[PDB]
């Protein structure tokens, strides 16, 4: 079992002996620290305080385990074991702690407070870092789910200026990351984030994740269909690509399909396999159910204009009323090799200079969806704004002389609206003078009780874009 | 509980209905595909047998619970409830599969055969690929590790030609990275693979991982020490930041302590609090007990070297035998911002043209150590090389025109020492003609159960530094 005395970074074992005589309260708070991602959606949270937090964490056992380890770990005893004993004894084992913190899915600028953590025992000042470590990966699912909307921005502006609307925009965008993420745990966290943004996924654990964390009114949060891999198209044999084909589009006839096409020569396999040997079931085929051609290898840009450029000379294609050039329903083509959000912005304008629609492409993403990204990019950052010692608080803070931009915010803090409707953090405890309406923080946890809950349906009305409002 | 049954990619679920009609047979294989990181460090692959692949992974609820699902994910009954149920009924759940690998530990160049995966029974034809989301996740703690160990050569190097030997190189890179991986999984996965080389760690979670699934001889495979953050001293107030350092050198006063010195002004820190204010406090510790100074801010070179520039007018410098600069032995300093691969090298380079001795330094590293990785570093893959249908062996491969580095290898694959021993992959069954020895692989994995293990002591045996070995 997961024990949260074992779940934090190593010195932070050795901070009760550190702090000031006479604390009886730490208060801390995160942001995305201001520093290209002006806005960021907050979402992960929840997860971490039901997996993690809520509860009876802590037990006689898993104490003595930790004191075991750290014994060990620090050749030395200076393992906080009252600490936790009365953590144990007077709250059965449930974490004084109260976190409050904005809405999931809410979009809110860099350098905002998204949640805070204090202590309510004053006993247990030390517990409020304690729980940084585990607290602060809330930095991956936050950085997913802002980089996926990021790039539905980009994918909207040019399906709107293409096709004139956005249908098809929340199908877009497909993770094909599961592989390609460093554990199990990490797939599901993930794959959830994206889901905030769009429903097209094949990362399958996202799905259990959100059904158990967070719930959705229809049955699943996301969608695929039947695809190839290299695989199943390479064992009937180099001389039998054109076999693979057909089998593979008989089999799933009424449904869409895509078909990774690249194996040994893209190029052939659209203008002769696709384009003249098995034009014939592409052409009969359901506007519910195109064939999806694949392509995944070499330049993506210069491959997808080129596949573009041979389908559109061996099927009929159509002027939209915006004055792009469409494929038919029955033909759509999804770029999934080499795409994050700076070659995805690449594709989409290269398509429209070449006069494609976007209605034409969809894309796949998997390790520039759900790997490629660090805590430093949107600079997600834990720190301690405010202490009470000997009864009197004080707010602290930290300023390195040779980086302002590690400047963190002092005092106790809360978020508000601004008259024009933007977001504004207050310091020093100023929320206090009520001018500026309601905390938009909330209380999502308090002393072992989860308080506050959000639906997935709920996140993703907050996560939308402008542009589909 | 974890279902395998829901843990592949989403399209895989229709496979078993694309390969050609009477396959029986379908024989795959990961490789670190040849594309600054010549070899590569094997490791990680026996969590993923023992957690996620051995015993009973299928059960009537699980393959209910996947029915449900893939209905509602496709709209449409395409999941192959038949296939798992025979697995269920026939071999009480366990996975009809071999898998052969290199061994855990070992470092083999680019290119080669790690490990291979087939199907035991001809209706598990569709199992193979099945399991490729699950095993190319191998590609984290491979990537963690080697480039960790390519890390530990750069230090190597510099602390060799600096100081004349490799005293404490194994202290020398400390994990930091808890806080900034995607998860609590990733944390032990990813801190676990930096111990291959390292024995410094704040990652707790790669503890447990370690003593689970690889073992060693020693109570833990990895250590730290008391260590200040912001947060115990700036919760002093600023004017008190001198209150703060002195409490906690005095509360730890007889084991090493490192605090972090740059919450206001690192330089001010360096020059007049350590250096003038608390140095009694400093030049009164043992050399089992230092004083570590921790700047985390600022260039990171131009950082250090002030910061040694400062301390060597404070403290008593010597020059070590090889001419370099040395602080007394109470006093050392770790840089643990902005640390990877590519600032190291710069660091490292730095100290050694200023004539600072790299004893006199360690380095932390989180983002850039555990997480600031992905599987196109090592191009890490899994591909389909052999296929039977009909009876028929052949031998299969992708070769895409537009990218010849995304070639695959072709038909049955083994992994050899060459006549001057060194590692060779022979392709199309070749290596059953006996001219290059034996096959290296081990089987690992065989019908739901672990064949063949390692310790965490072998492991790290087998990923030494050649100098280390000289
Ligand atoms: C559900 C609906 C019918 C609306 C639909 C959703 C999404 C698409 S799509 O064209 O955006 N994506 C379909 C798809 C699914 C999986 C793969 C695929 O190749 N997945 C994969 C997974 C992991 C690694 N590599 C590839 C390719 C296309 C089409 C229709
Ligand atoms: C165990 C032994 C006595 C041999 C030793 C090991 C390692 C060092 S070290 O100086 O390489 N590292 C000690 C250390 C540990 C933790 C921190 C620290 O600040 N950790 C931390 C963790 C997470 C985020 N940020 C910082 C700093 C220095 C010194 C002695």
């Amino acid at each position: 079992e997961f024990n949260i005395l074992l779940a934090t970074d190593s010195y932070k074992v050795t901070h009760y002996k550190q702090y000031p005589p006479n604390t009886s309260k730490v208060y801390s708070y995160f942001e995305c620290r201001e520093k290209k991602y002006e806005e960021t959606v907050f979402y992960g949270l929840q997860y971490i305080l039901n997996k993690y937090l809520k509860g009876k964490v802590v037990t006689k056992e898993k104490i003595q385990e930790a004191k075991d380890v750290y014994k060990e770990h620090f050749q030395d005893d200076v393992f906080n074991e009252k600490g936790w004993n009365y953590i144990l004894e007077k709250y059965d084992g449930h974490l004084p702690i109260e976190i409050k913190a904005v809405p999931e899915g809410f979009v809110i600028p860099r350098g905002n407070v998204l949640f805070t953590v204090e202590n309510t025992d004053p006993e247990c000042y030390w517990l409020t870092n304690w729980i940084e470590t585990i607290l602060v990966q809330s930095w991956y699912p936050i950085t997913v789910a802002t980089n996926s909307r990021e790039q539905k921005k980009i994918l909207a502006k040019y399906l709107l200026e293409t096709s004139g609307n956005l249908d098809g925009l929340e199908y877009k965008l497909h993770d094909f990351g599961y592989r390609g993420v460093s554990s199990q745990e990490t797939a599901g966290i993930g794959a959830s984030a994206h889901l905030v943004n769009f429903k097209g996924t094949d990362t399958v654990a996202g799905l259990a994740l959100i059904k158990k964390y967070y719930g959705t009114k229809d049955p699943v949060p996301g969608y695929s269909v039947p695809a190839a891999e290299h695989s199943t198209i390479t064992a009937w044999g180099k001389d039998h690509e054109k076999d693979a084909f057909e089998h593979i589009v008989t089999q799933f006839s009424s449904v869409p399909v895509s078909v990774v096409s690249d194996s040994y020569d893209i190029y052939n396999a659209c203008e002769k396999i696709w384009g003249e040997d098995l034009r014939h079931l592409i052409v009969s085929r359901s506007t519910q159910a195109p064939l999806i051609i694949r392509p995944d290898s070499g330049n993506p840009l210069d491959t997808v204009l080129k596949v573009l450029e041979i389908l559109g000379k061996k099927f009929p294609v159509t002027e939209n009323s915006k004055g792009y050039k469409l494929l038919p329903p029955y033909l759509r083509v999804i770029q999934g090799d080499g795409v994050d959000i700076n070659t995805l912005q690449e594709i989409v304008e290269g398509m429209k200079q070449k006069m494609w629609s976007i209605e034409n492409i969809a894309f796949g993403s998997g390790g520039g969806l759900l790997q490629k990204l660090t805590r430093d990019l949107l600079n997600c950052s834990f720190k301690c704004s405010y202490v009470v010692t000997n009864g009197l608080g004080i707010n602290v803070f930290k300023d390195p002389v040779a980086d302002p931009n590690k400047r963190s915010k002092k005092g106790r803090l809360s978020l508000h609206r601004t008259p024009a409707g933007n977001f504004v953090t207050l310091e020093e405890g100023k929320g206090d003078l009520e001018e500026y309406g309601q905390d938009l923080l909330h209380t999502v946890f308090k002393n072992g009780k989860v308080t506050k809950s959000y639906s997935f349906d709920e996140i993703r009305k907050n996560a939308q874009l402008n542009i589909e409002l």
